[PDB]
């Protein structure tokens, strides 16, 4: 209940919610249906527009006006944006040549300069190129500030997802919001974009921007705005607020606009229609910046051009249906349109199993316009399956299409020509990042990073700490001309152990056999040399990974690599490798083929063990330092130690072995060498971070040997790449990958044709940033550099996208 007989007078778009039943005059009362009853009269008044013309200037106040033009204005606050140019012979900031901002020019008062942020619904990177001729205000911000030619969302490609992304610094799994609409099983509650159940705070977790500020004494304009109120009029009461007194004046706001987005959808991104929302947009910021300007904060403001997702050509007719695969599509819930979430319509329901959903949904068509997953699949670098709102199978849709139960429902519910929501690393869903301000740097573009990134900058833009989240703070600091964030890296936990040689031969009963029995001082005193580390130079290029928590771990050194050993996992937690342009593949030979050595560093205890290989029928193993890659003959028998071994699926092994045979030595010839480190990660609980030894579900069979869910390789090379990996003298240039470790190559439907066809690709998606990595398996990668800290947390932050 409302009791709407209360009074909005000198109340308008109040800052504090008052609560129920006393009625409401904040930006957000006509969502909750709560305004007192003038509200309307009062603080959205629109009489005589929103500019001032040459008639008008001078004239006597009237309160009645939308904005005003007497001499009075000024330090009213509340003069049309244009006021000065059309009353005072000003011009408007759009018409100013630029002039760096080399430190914040405020008025008294302001303790430090304000940050507005500026976001755009649907607003597509390519828009910054494309719509430039028509787009004058956002091209100055954008030429004159701070750029990236896009930012990556986070998916899903979603507006609520990646609103609350960018205000938290969190992934949606972590900060909950994981579609626009949601079933919790907790709470047995839907979350819908109409509708009152969104604003009920369970669903909203992390800490937002504005309760960051709000906590620690920075006060906060309300982000949020009710869709009726006109844009003009959001411009004008940020400019207000920006009038009061220092003890009451915010020192961040928001404004939000539902376009271009909401023509997208009608029009396709590259509509015709399109213009005239671009437009209409530019000349919004305009506002706002001719509004900064009369009150001289111009070049003391801090503003975030910021965009949630791009938008995507997508129409009726291109819509799968569940209805063409499943025998029994009523028995279950599907959340539509270009993701698909699957769930048990009825939980009473026994019958239902995801195994036989999964595999009637898995490669059925030729040219099938989705694929399923199960959560726990998907790959890593979308972070999207630790929450319990997030169904068990996923369908993830090829750009373009949509995903939907029944054909009814598509017909039930040609309308729209655009939609957004895939991958985010489609080049479709890219959106914008621009910075204008004392604080930014001035023309200067940066490369694309990540929108989960930019809650620890704004953090830094109003000198407050910010709550724990996804971002890697410090990884943004080449945006900021000041206020960067100097972090120190993290200390190492656990020191390694570098064992020498301790154990018989005799001493290992491992049911492993090595044809190696065949035969100088020379060449003997050069092998241990290699055990002791004289090749380390070569192949650890970056220093040692830090081990991050509590663990027993060994150094191996070898010739042609270098390995952390777990004896806790009996594998190896990282293996570093260098391959020059010049190295030459060769084959495992014809004696070899079975060989497993054990390793005389390394007790029995330790060890892994071919007899439980030989027993478990389904698991086969691997070998991270490629046998194929060996510099020598002789170097070669240190690749099948039983310290280098691995347990890989069979199918698995198909992937590994072309990964290893044919595509390091590729990258080693187009990067000019590389560095790898690869090795395995253990996720079973699908949280991205690392398993402890308790939380492993899968053993090889009879053993303590743990089976990994993935494995990595991070892969290194000289950005400029005419020098060689191993002598770099700049920064560095980096891709890695996740691959899932399946006993199927069911995600890659041609898996039936020769690797060549098919691995590169599923590699592709499957890549990852080294900070995935580190995630996952507790280890902090490039600890010996000459490169800045936090370039090498950018580096950290890199994402190979492989997007033409
Ligand atoms: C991205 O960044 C984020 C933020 O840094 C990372 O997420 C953090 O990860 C931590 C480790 O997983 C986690 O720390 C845990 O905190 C638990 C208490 O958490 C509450 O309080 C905090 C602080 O206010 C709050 O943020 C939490 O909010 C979560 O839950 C609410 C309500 O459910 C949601 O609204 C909200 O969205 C958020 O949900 C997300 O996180 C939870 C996990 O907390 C997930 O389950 C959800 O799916 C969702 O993703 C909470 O309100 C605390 O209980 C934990 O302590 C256990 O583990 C420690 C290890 O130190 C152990 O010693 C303890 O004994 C304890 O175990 C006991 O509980 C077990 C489980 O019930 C039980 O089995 C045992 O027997 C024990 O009794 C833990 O320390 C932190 O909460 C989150 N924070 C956030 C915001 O998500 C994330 O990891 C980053 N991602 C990547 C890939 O790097
Ligand atoms: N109609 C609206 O006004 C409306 C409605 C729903 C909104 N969200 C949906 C999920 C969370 C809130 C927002 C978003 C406000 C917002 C503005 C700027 C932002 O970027 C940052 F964080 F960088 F500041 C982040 C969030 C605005
Ligand atoms: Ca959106
Ligand atoms: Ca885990
Ligand atoms: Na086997
Ligand atoms: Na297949
Ligand atoms: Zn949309």
């Amino acid at each position: 209940w409302t009791a709407t007989s209360g009074s909005c007078k000198g109340r308008c778009f109040e800052l504090q919610e008052v609560g129920p039943p006393d009625c409401r005059c904040d930006n957000l009362c006509k969502s909750y249906s709560s305004c007192c009853h003038d509200f309307d009269e009062l603080c959205l008044k629109t009489a005589r527009g929103w500019e001032c013309t040459k008639d008008r200037c001078g004239e006597v106040r009237n309160e009645e006006n939308a904005c005003h033009c007497s001499e009075d204005c000024l330090s009213r606050g509340d003069c049309c944006t244009n006021y000065q140019v059309v009353c005072k012979g000003e011009s408007h900031w759009v018409d100013d040549d630029c002039e760096e901002i080399k430190v914040p020019e405020c008025p008294a008062g302001f303790v430090r300069p304000p940050l507005i942020i500026f976001s755009v619904d649907g607003f597509r990177a390519s828009y910054m190129k494309k719509g430039s001729k028509v787009m004058p205000n956002i091209e100055k911000l954008r030429s004159c500030g701070t750029h990236a030619p896009y930012m990556r969302p986070v998916y899903p490609t979603k507006t609520f997802p990646n609103l609350y992304t960018l205000a938290t610094g969190l992934y949606p799994e972590s900060h909950g919001i994981v579609g626009n609409s949601m079933y919790d099983p907790v709470f047995d509650a839907s979350f819908h974009l109409r509708g009152r159940e969104k604003f009920n705070h369970r669903w909203w977790g992390g800490q937002p921007l504005w309760i960051t500020a709000t906590k620690q004494g920075v006060r906060a304009g309300t982000f949020f705005w009710s869709v009726s109120i006109p844009h003009e009029r959001r411009i004008l009461t940020i400019l207000q607020w920006l009038s009061l007194p220092d003890n009451e004046r915010p020192s961040v706001y928001a404004f939000y606009s539902e376009q271009p987005d909401f023509s997208g959808h009608k029009y396709g991104p590259f509509g015709p229609e399109m213009t005239n929302p671009l437009r209409e947009i530019d000349k919004t910021v305009g506002q706002l910046m001719d509004g900064l300007k009369q009150l001289r904060l111009h070049r003391c403001v801090n503003v975030i051009f910021v965009g949630d997702h791009g938008m995507e050509d997508v129409t009726c007719d291109r819509t799968e249906f569940l209805s063409n695969y499943l025998t029994n599509v009523d028995d279950i819930t599907l959340v539509p349109g270009t993701l698909g979430r699957i769930r048990a319509k009825s939980i009473n329901n026994s019958k239902y199993d995801p195994k036989t959903i999964i595999a009637a949904l898995t490669c059925k068509k030729p040219d099938q316009h989705f694929k399923p997953y199960m959560k726990q699949h998907l790959p890593k670098r979308l972070h999207y399956a630790n929450n319990r709102r997030i169904e068990d199978i996923h369908l993830l849709v090829d750009r373009r299409w949509h995903v939907a139960r029944k054909p009814l429902d598509v017909y039930k519910k040609c309308f729209f020509q655009g939609d957004h929501g895939f991958d985010n690393k489609v080049n479709s869903m890219q959106t914008v990042f621009v910075g204008y301000g004392p604080t930014f740097k001035y023309r200067t573009k940066v490369p694309p990073f990540e929108n989960i990134e930019l809650y620890n900058v704004m953090c830094d833009l109003l000198g407050l700490k910010p709550a724990p989240n996804n971002g890697t703070h410090g990884s943004l600091n080449h945006l900021l001309r000041t206020n960067t964030f100097r972090p120190t890296m993290p200390d190492e936990v656990s020191r390694p152990n570098y064992p020498g040689i301790m154990y018989l031969q005799s001493e290992f009963d491992l049911g492993c056999t090595c044809d190696d029995k065949v035969e100088n001082k020379l060449e003997e005193l050069n092998k241990r040399l290699h055990t002791k580390g004289s090749t380390k130079e070569r192949h650890l290029l970056y220093g040692r990974p830090a081990v991050l928590y509590r663990t027993s771990y060994d150094i191996l050194y070898h010739t042609d690599f270098e390995s952390g050993y777990s004896e806790i996992f009996l594998m190896p937690l990282w293996t570093s490798y260098t391959i020059s342009k010049q190295a030459e593949v060769s084959s495992i030979p014809e004696h070899l083929t079975n060989c497993v050595r054990p390793d005389v560093r390394v007790s029995p205890g330790f060890s892994q063990n071919c007899l439980a290989y030989k027993n478990d029928k389904q698991m086969s193993y691997g070998f991270l330092f490629p046998p194929y890659l060996s510099s020598s003959p002789e170097a070669k028998y240190d690749a099948f130690l039983v310290t280098n071994m691995v347990p890989m699926y069979p199918a698995f092994k198909r992937v590994w072995a072309y990964f290893q045979r044919v595509l390091v030595k590729k990258y080693a010839s187009e990067r000019n060498g590389v560095n790898v480190i690869s090795g395995p990660i253990f996720d079973y609980n699908y949280d991205g971070l690392r398993d402890t030894e308790d939380e492993i579900k899968q053993y090889v069979e009879g053993s303590s040997i743990p089976v990994p869910t993935h494995y990595y390789s991070i892969i290194t090379s000289c950005l400029d790449f005419t020098q060689p990996a191993d002598k770099c003298d700049g920064p560095l240039s980096v891709s890695s990958f996740i691959l899932p470790h399946r006993p199927d190559n069911d995600e890659s439907c041609n898996s039936s044709e020769d690797e060549s066809k098919w691995v590169e690709e599923l590699m592709k998606m499957h890549t990852a940033r080294v900070r995935d990595i580190e995630h996952l398996t507790g280890l902090d990668f490039y600890r010996k550099t000459s490169r800045s800290y936090s370039e090498i947390l950018t580096l950290k932050t890199y994402l190979h996208t492989y997007e033409s």
